[PDB]
């Protein structure tokens, strides 16, 4: 045959496109002048097709691959049809275990660089110098959900980074909340075994809304400062572009001197911190369970890279014991109000990769994996995390030369007399395999640390103590860390964690669990355990009611670094304003429109109440991109209704219905001439309302005003309103 | 300790209760007189809990399982703590790959048996005598998604009965819909890997709405039927118990004498055909996307046994 | 550091030297200059080690390889030590599953090349172009021992060779004699259990010399003809270079017009048919159990390289009942007086492998391997063995993707849309991963079959029958092939299957097997069942006595091609002569011996008493390879003993001891001026003997002798005389 | 674990133990036994915290470690003694 079509609409563009304008594609095909060295070194394995012909894995061409092989056209299926069995082997093979948590996940390619020097702290060789550019690969991932659960879930994001350094992998392997629920790796699957899905039945899926969930937190009160992250809109990010990263633990920089520092990891969104609502993260979980994945791989496409600042916390060995929480406790972050976080560079994500498997599914991240200038603490979390990267990575790739899988392989020159194993790629021409040995001249050779290119030594930390399964004294406090987070978010943050634990609470059956967790939030703050009890329908007792509040952090009664929203942050480039059509849009609007958006980067869906197109007043043919239910308004940031024939679509179901959820999800409308009919459906006032652009026509100051309004991120006034609404 | 109430609340009845009433349970622990041979055979690897000593895979009870043995409270973790490491080693490896295509399903233990003895037809013991009744353990699942997707996709499901019979175990492996989407196997994973999640991004999960999809049927028409199907409500059945079962090959049937009679395999549902509508079954993979799962677990914990002839 | 010598005689020559003269080494370090297509591909993952330094898998630089990292110098080691859990991790996964049989091999690289182009009878591109080279990658083995057993055992030997052919690869895996012992592959699950070690104790290893396998053959008389090879001197073969290979299927040939021939495959050794005797082989299984594999290493680094040359038995497709044996049936071999064997090409292996692990020990073949111009046919054990080697190869080398294992991959190119598995390599970019496809215009595409370069497309061999599970009733005939093989032996060769048998089911505890298996042989031939019933203290009965030998086949009453030795073709070059020393040795005599054998390519190691080295009568210093026991006579083709000073070794009772075991296996004896005296420990006469060659000392004829009883072998006219030798 | 193919090898015939062995671990490939505990994890209510942890004692007590005095510095270095 062959038919791609003879107009070549079947390939897309290799330049920056728009969110669904062109068929996404390989990074490679789609990008193929961004490069990096190791994008560059993959190019070993990267393997093309076009001309090419179709052959079985030992290289021999096949003559009809829409057939077996059988005695007669209508007879039995031979078993010496080779090309069949090799063809149906590798498809019964294809699929490996996937990670036991962070299984759901999306990762891209992309570059790191210092801003300044950093060797006064650490002689990390990547952090050496503002013109050294590291190559990254980075993945994002839900915490509890399986490889094919949905994006947009309430739970923690893994948030991990591999640096391909000149001196080894670094790999930087944190989540998007400071603190973890747990304090001891011992309790890791217990902890793990009670959030995922309960054993006899296997539900429910990406989900902690469960018995086995709340019983573990209610029995152990060090997880109830994650859970406050969790139940907070922290829980369902926006994007992984507008979510922070942490590396939790307190982990250690080492300088050529010798001086260890202290030092937790963080990255800033350069795009800014924003998160969905509930009802809209849920919807999404069914109309796109891909919205996470999708949004990433889009925006690069687009160039809308994401761009993230990597900041350290640094304290002193000296002071070690000066903060009223333990710096080795992962279940206590340190307040940025005490200890700022220094920017220290500046990581963007521009290249997707070409085959989702070979790339995401088979990379494999280690907290182990550090480099001189890097060191560990004695965090009780961390150290067990220390074992398990190993033990589960050989099982899940197959055996013990994972390294040798593409992604995960060094950039940086590796040599040592390990051998063997599955799957053994190296092929070794040393005639030696120990050391010492005389026969190679003892190569390859150990290396003496030193300030660069040295080998690896670790700090010399002093330890004293008797051998004890016993968790420290200073980590029995469980309750100031939570208080504070809940007194740093804004009223509607503090609203919606309150929704958060009592619609969770309302799914957990045994009514005694859900009693257990008010009483602990009576441990922390009264107004949020009255708030969730009374949605439970639980009254607390007076001894509840006089249970002292736990003290300050420090002196500390807030630290708005913890809000999403209470010290603004919005930038506008990459969301994307749906645009309700009609079937004779006044082209002075979406002119207008169009131009107002592209000024800032933000992109535009034209919808209409089928596919095809549709034309203008003047004559302009419009291209539809989807239907007013086949992309909802939660798959965008705003709703812009422009004039025309608004007949066409005032007597539309859908095209109402879009609007109602938009403004019950706080998403800025705006609505020009004839448009301003559909205020009735939303119900609100004939004189107008903030949070609702509206005017005779879509020009200067209408898409200024709405433009205002999606740098906020969603309209928080409106709440109140947003109740006696049937959506 | 004592973490469980002294009302007994923490534990549901050992009885047949309505959907919602109690906490779903172990099928052993929810209904332990619920009995069949293969059911009975299972005995030997069963394991309890209660009263019972925390232990190693050893043997070896535990004192302290909420800590890693380090030098000093606030020291490192030590190597030789076997206790850590073996229930993190455990841990570590549960997994194991899923299913190529129905890694999504759901499964209970039952029973069958025939109506009349089918000896003039055919000789499988398990068809010889209306009162020999045979084990079954069957899974029912949807086609395209992975093990942690969701149930109330638009896809084909399956519908697979494991036969534990006295003369061998007979597996009817079958779907929803009396065809498939193709003629001959050696098609299959063009197939699949057309209606599976596109391979650069991995999107998207549980959906035929994409490109390859629709490029591969539209250049396949023997892919039509099957299609029409999908499209239509049998793509989004109410519940595993509301739809028909089918083997879709033609099989033989061989009687004593020799003689071969062609046969097409069919499930009835006893409660009657029904399905979902498009809205409401996408709706519901958000809301629940373990809906099929649940239903068809608290419909057996209820009485409200699924039937099929 | 230091540890190599300043002399830098650690370090091997890189070129053509003798075995024992210098440290065997990896093959690209010891011929560098050797090349081939497939060595060139491999350079991608060959890892040097000179001058680096010694890292992790990830590229970390280790300072300090010898201790782990503990809590003071004496206390516990810490669960952070990453470098010594990764080292420790990767040692412990070093092992992968032996491959099933044939588990015990010896491998090298090499090339072939076609005499003349065969286009009139096959379109397979390998074979279309003297001129054109295909590299080849040969492993040789036993059956059934394990990777760890002994090479001089008595069993069949594998001949495995996988051509990297431009239009894919093509594996012949055959064995040393030309049929094999069962007729369907349904029972190859059966006689491989009755052959391996028996399943309560796992005894014995590397031997059919126990109760189940002799049990089988009893039941199954298919097994009888290959049970004649493998008791005969076939099952001892002196080398991998002097045995014989075969394809033992008939397969077809294809041209481009379409037409079928059917073909049998052979290997003929260039350097001539050579084997052992069973005392021999049984001892050097102990002094040297990696006999076969160090003579295949060291002949190659010598450059005496293993060359075989391709032959093809043909026969019309018109021509399939013109035998009185099924072509099909694979227990039938078909005589060389029938159908002559036409020379096809050569096959030179010239460069041993870098690393065993990575290429011998992963390298897969199959079967099923065939390129367009090949075909099967339906011999049902060929037919079973193409299910087989798909489905092993997966569990053994870990998953779908053991085609990218850098010694399997084709060197030509490979495309297609299968995806995924574990341990994938490959990074695809087509758009698609299904065909037919238009959004990447269906590439990789079919290709049509055709003259050169087509797709594959099978024979249309007629099928008719019903479905059953039938042994066809020509292959029931199970003696007359066995009585050809016996009839076409010397003498001395049939005398050496008597012994095999009767050594053999000796060791078989349960009487009445041995009893049922002389009642086969007595179906076989009266000379043979009597002789090996006799050994056995059993007494033929009248009616076995009276039992009508099998018919000849096709008219044949023997067919000298196989026997090993009744057609001298006996080479010297790349043999081994031990030259016993003494304190004071005639330096006239060693010069003489040296060039005359240097002349013809024999090797010489010069043994003594000790080590070091001793000093000849005119000051020459003589360097000592070994000692007597240390280098026993089992690893030489003869032994030299010069003149000098006689009586420092004639009482060493190790010296005489040489030469009675030397002289028992049948191995030419040399002996000059006051070496005569050694005449009386191996008792022959005054006057001499023919195979001892004797003279005042080592020049003209002497030599000539000694190199004229090297080309044939062995001393067969001296096996009376060797059973009253105490040795 | 790769010689045996999983984490179950306690499984294995020859390797159970002839005791009683119940914990919280589940899965793992070629899992024989079948858990029928309501809870996979502890802390838990669910099954009133079964089984549970055993206090060290003269016998059938829960396992501890001896308290070795542990006194150093983090150190990959051989103890001169061994010299
Ligand atoms: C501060 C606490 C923790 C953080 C921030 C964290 C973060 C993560 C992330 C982001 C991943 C996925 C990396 C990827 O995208 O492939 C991951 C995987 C994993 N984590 Fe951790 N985790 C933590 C605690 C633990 C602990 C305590 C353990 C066990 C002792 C653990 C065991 C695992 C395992 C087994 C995997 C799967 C790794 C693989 O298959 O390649 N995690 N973790
Ligand atoms: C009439 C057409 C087909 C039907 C009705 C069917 C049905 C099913 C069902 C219901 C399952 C899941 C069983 C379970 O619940 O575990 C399944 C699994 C599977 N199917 Fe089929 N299938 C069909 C065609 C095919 C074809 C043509 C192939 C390949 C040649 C195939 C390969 C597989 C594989 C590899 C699995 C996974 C089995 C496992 O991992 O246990 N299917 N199929
Ligand atoms: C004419 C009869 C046969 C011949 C000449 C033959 C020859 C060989 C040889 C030479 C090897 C080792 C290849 C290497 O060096 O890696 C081998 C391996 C093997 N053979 Fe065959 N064999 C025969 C019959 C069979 C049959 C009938 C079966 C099964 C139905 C079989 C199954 C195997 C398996 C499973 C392996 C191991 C393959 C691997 O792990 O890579 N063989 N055979």
């Amino acid at each position: 045959d062959s038919l791609a079509p003879e107009d070549g609409s079947h390939r897309p563009a290799a330049e920056p496109t728009p969110p669904g304008a062109q068929p996404t594609a390989p990074g490679s095909l789609k990008a193929p002048d961004t490069r990096n060295e190791k994008l560059n070194s993959l190019e070993d394995v990267r393997k093309g097709s076009e001309n090419y012909a179709l052959t079985t894995n030992q290289g021999v061409r096949i003559a009809d691959d829409q057939n077996s092989l059988r005695a007669g056209s209508r007879g039995p299926t031979l078993l010496e049809d080779f090309i069949l069995r090799e063809k149906i082997t590798h498809f019964d093979h294809e699929r490996i275990p996937e990670r036991i948590v962070h299984a759901r996940g999306s990762a891209a390619h992309g570059y790191f660089q210092p801003y300044k020097s950093l060797s006064d702290i650490t002689k990390a060789d990547f952090l050496s110098d503002p013109n050294k550019i590291t190559p990254v690969f980075v993945r994002f991932s839900t915490c509890q959900g399986g490889a094919g659960s949905a994006d947009t879930v309430r739970d923690i994001r893994g948030f991990a980074t591999k640096f391909y350094t000149e001196e080894g992998i670094f790999d930087l392997v944190g989540n998007n909340t400071p603190i973890f629920f747990i304090q001891d790796a011992h309790k890791f699957p217990d902890f793990v075994h009670a959030v995922k899905p309960e054993p006899h039945w296997a539900i429910p899926q990406g989900q902690s809304a469960h018995d086995t969930f709340w019983d573990y937190v209610s029995l152990q009160p060090e997880t109830l400062h994650n859970v406050m992250w969790a139940m907070s809109d922290r829980g369902i990010p926006r994007s992984y572009r507008t979510m922070e990263g942490f590396g939790i633990h307190t982990f250690r920089l080492i300088n050529a001197e010798g001086k260890a520092t202290f030092v937790r990891f963080h990255w800033k969104p350069l795009a800014g911190k924003a998160s969905l609502v509930w009802d809209e993260a849920q919807k999404l979980t069914g109309r796109d369970p891909d919205f996470h994945r999708r949004e990433l791989w889009e925006a690069i496409e687009a160039g809308d890279f994401p761009e993230y600042e990597l900041g350290f916390q640094l304290i002193p060995e000296e002071d070690e014991f000066k903060f009223d929480f333990d710096l080795l406790d992962p279940t206590k972050l340190i307040p940025e109000e005490l200890v700022p976080v220094q920017r220290v560079g500046k990581m963007v994500l521009n290249r997707n990769p070409d085959n989702f498997f070979a790339e995401n599914e088979q990379a494999a991240f280690h907290p182990g994996h550090i480099v001189p200038g890097l060191d560990f603490t004695n965090d009780p979390l961390l150290q067990g995390r220390l074992f398990s990267y190993t033990d589960t990575q050989i099982s899940r790739l197959g055996g013990p030369n994972f390294h040798e899988i593409p992604i995960n392989r060094p950039t940086c020159p590796y040599h040592n007399f390990q051998r063997d194993g599955m799957h053994r790629m190296g092929i070794d021409t040393n005639p030696a395999n120990y050391e010492p040995n005389s026969i190679n001249d003892n190569w390859p050779r150990e290396t003496p640390p030193g300030p660069k290119r040295g080998g690896f030594e670790s700090y010399q930390e002093r330890v004293e103590g008797n051998k004890v399964r016993e968790r420290s004294p200073s980590f029995g406090e469980y309750y100031s860390h939570p208080r504070l987070f809940w007194l740093s978010q804004t009223p509607f943050e503090q609203r919606h964690i309150v929704d958060g634990f009592s619609f969770e609470l309302s799914k957990v059956v045994r009514p005694y669990i859900r009693e257990r967790v008010v009483d602990q939030l009576a441990h922390i703050d009264l107004t949020l355990a009255q708030a969730v009890a009374k949605n439970l329908g639980i009254e607390l007792t007076d001894d509840q009611l006089n249970i002292t509040p736990p003290p300050d952090v420090n002196g500390l009664k807030k630290d708005p670094s913890l809000s999403l929203y209470a010290i603004p942050d919005g930038d506008v480039k990459g969301r994307v304003v749906a645009i309700l059509l009609n079937d004779e849009v006044r082209s002075a609007d979406l002119l207008a429109i169009l131009k107002a958006l592209k000024a800032k980067g933000v992109h535009a869906k034209l919808l209409y109440s089928r596919m095809g197109e549709v034309t203008a007043d003047d004559g302009t043919v419009l291209p539809i991109a989807a239907t007013f239910a086949g992309a909802p308004s939660l798959t965008v940031d705003a709703v812009i209704v422009p004039c025309g024939n608004i007949a066409d679509i005032a007597d539309n179901g859908d095209a109402n219905y879009y609007l109602m959820e938009a403004y019950k999800h706080l998403k800025p409308i705006a609505l020009a001439g004839d448009a301003r009919k559909f205020k009735a459906t939303i119900k609100i006032a004939d004189q107008g309302e903030e949070g609702i652009v509206e005017a005779d026509s879509a020009d200067g100051s209408f898409m200024d005003e709405l433009l205002t309004l999606m740098a906020a991120h969603r309209v928080w006034s409106r709440i109140p309103k947003i109740d006696k609404i049937p959506a």
